[PDB]
């Protein structure tokens, strides 16, 4: 069965809690999703080596999400020398490689693509691809930062990973409708205006039904003042070993 | 007089220590000497506010020294609005911004360069710059990752901050012989060859005289099996204020 360890479940800027960082247990295949400034120090805190990374999938551009890759990448080049396999969207490999990771990995004769460092894949939206014997992934494309390629992920035809994401109620909805979702982990911006993410006023608009199935992650420091009155949803824990 | 708090003292890899990010105060003045991943939660530890940070130096483009810019923009973008002053090398701007920032920093509307999120002032190769009343700081160009420029720091006349760098003895010879140094804080690679620092075994080496002015940082997570064992010199201890 598979299982779900959230290395964090903060937001950008969170510091009781970690960057919104995944980790999926199929078997013996583990899927890092998203690896942010605070991966390394988290994988270290649960006493996860990165040798035991198989794969990394990227959802989108932020440092929240992409910016212990550079520490990942070197540790695994010095260590095993094992390059992780990257999944990532096609339109999203030029930037990572190019905007993000070159100017502190490259080197002349030593690192020059993305291909150096990992075992790039690519994913395409709307195309599952089985990752391992009990982990079938499907990108979604959402919106998160306008002109900027963010995606959600649908997990075993039946787990939605919102990823970021703005509002998107009827694509909720159409999952647990036509796609047969039983879960829902979701991120929630607790006070602010929603600008680019999703706030905890509108999960709450939501019908109690999609609300029974929801999960809250990406969460801001103040998570403890809200605990109890999320509706049928609760936050996820982080660290803790969920089943499925 | 001049103050010195490092952030963090660890190499790129520690875990029981930050990311070698130092913060230097002058007055009223604060200058964070690069800005890692880990910068962010190591102000938090230390329970510093990003607004409290007046400029930002880079000294070279490594995740453990730049990997922090984003949050720490981002933050003062939505917080007081204030950009923090950015001081680098001219050679360094365009790998900062267009191969490191760029891809998780920019929006359409929003954020186009380095100069919507920082005031940028750039400093050149041994001309000196009067920072504030009391901190001038002076770029010395030296090796660390080949075919990418990395600096080191003179400070008022007599202090050396090495930052990354392999082993230079000759030069510190000349700064202690020729510029007045008294206090060298220099970055030290406890096991392994020296390809892109500067071994223990190498600063061993050198004359008792230059190792009593020698404090050590950018180490890993065996520190505590060197301690007594590195001859005339010490290890900076994390999060310690020292005068000078
Ligand atoms: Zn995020
Ligand atoms: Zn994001
Ligand atoms: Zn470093
Ligand atoms: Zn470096």
């Amino acid at each position: 069965a598979l299982r779900l360890q959230m290395l964090g479940t903060g937001g950008a800027f969170a510091k009781k809690y970690f960057n919104n960082n995944a980790l999926l247990y199929a078997g013996d295949f583990t899927l890092l999703i998203d690896c942010g400034i605070t991966a390394p120090l988290a994988l270290h805190t649960i006493g996860k080596s990165v040798e035991e990374i198989d794969a990394v999938l990227i959802t989108h551009i932020h440092g929240d999400h992409v910016g212990g890759l550079e520490e990942l990448a070197f540790r695994r080049k010095f260590g095993s020398g094992r390059k992780p396999i990257l999944y990532i969207a096609e339109n999203l490999v030029e930037p990572l490689w190019e905007n993000t990771l070159k100017g502190g990995l490259s080197q002349d004769g030593v690192i020059h693509s993305l291909n150096d460092v990992f075992d790039v894949r690519l994913l395409k939206e709307s195309e599952p691809a089985q990752l391992a014997p009990e982990l079938k992934v499907e990108l979604i494309r959402t919106p998160h930062i306008p002109g900027k390629p963010s995606y959600s992920l649908y997990i075993n035809d039946e787990i939605f990973y919102s990823a970021d994401m703005t509002f998107e109620p009827e694509l909720l909805m159409r999952l647990v409708r036509e796609r047969g979702c039983r879960r829902i982990f979701h991120e929630v911006q607790l006070t602010g205006k929603g600008e680019v993410h999703t706030t905890l006023q509108e999960l709450l608009s939501l019908p109690t039904e999609i609300q029974s199935q929801i999960l809250l992650k990406h969460y801001s420091d103040d998570m403890e003042s809200f605990r109890g009155a999320t509706g049928n949803m609760d936050f996820l824990r982080q660290h803790e070993v969920y089943t499925l």
